[PDB]
DNA sequence: AAAGCCCCTAGCTTTTAGCTATGGGG
DNA sequence: AAAGCCCCTAGCTTTTAGCTATGGGG
DNA sequence: TATTAC
DNA sequence: TATTAC
């Protein structure tokens, strides 16, 4: 259920949403696949954990367990920032129609990390 | 519910417990009293809202509101860092007995940034 | 109007382009 | 053993301090 | 250099 | 420079 760095024992899930600029409806086919393949790239070279990602024509949502020394900001910046370098590298369409894939904003909701039978345990006595 | 920064809207809330260097039970009376009186004027300086928060007499829970891209970590950091000054400043006790007044560690775990029905408004359709 | 649109600086990117920043101007 | 105990180095606040760091050694 | 909401 | 778990 917990997870550890050296310093702080943690559980800290968010649901994290994000979409593509003016809301272009381009998260479909190739571009849906090769997108959620590059997240879980990213989170794996920085330890995290996808616990679920959907994709729907103009947004994606994520549910990822991230450490909170690291940051829930920097996983996605990682994920926002090089899955849009790739992907307008390998889709022109997305280079040539738009400034940028994404936007600056995202949003983002805590979500418990334990059923209150566990976190109990750690907060009252 | 949702808060926003220039460039985030979020609601990330957080337990976060931490205790005194060897489990001293040293979260008593006066200590205890000036201890969160304390923890709330950072609070305040950090744009951090605290939900809740009480102590033992040898921990101390708290419940808060913080903006992820501050990071949960500078707020502990200042929480214990300060707490830990100025109590060692007041209470000579606390500074003769202890090498610190706090430990390297905490434990943290998220909470639902809102009720179910308004979280499914912002991740689904 | 703001998260979302336009504009800006400045730190990092398995991305030197295109994202952040409790970042700023509309 | 590790979060918690001992040890260590940078960075940053609280500065002949005392906490972090997806930090390191036992 | 112009979007409309997950 | 020595803790035992919220
Ligand atoms: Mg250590
Ligand atoms: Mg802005
Ligand atoms: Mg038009």
């Amino acid at each position: 259920l917990y997870k550890s760095n050296h310093n702080v024992v943690y559980s800290c899930k968010y649901h994290i949403v994000w979409c593509p600029k003016y809301r272009r409806k381009v998260l479909v086919g190739a571009v849906e696949m090769r997108l959620k393949e590059i997240i879980q790239e990213v989170a794996k070279e920085l330890r995290v954990e996808i616990i679920e990602m959907q994709t729907d024509k103009d947004h994606i949502h994520i549910l990822a367990d991230i450490d909170p020394s690291f940051g829930v900001m920097k996983f996605i910046k990682t994920a926002k920032g090089r899955s849009s370098r790739i992907l307008r590298q390998e889709f022109n369409h997305l280079k040539t129609k738009l400034p940028t894939l994404w936007t600056n904003s995202c949003f983002i909701s805590t979500v418990g990390g334990a059923p209150l039978n566990v976190v109990k345990q750690y907060i009252e006595n």
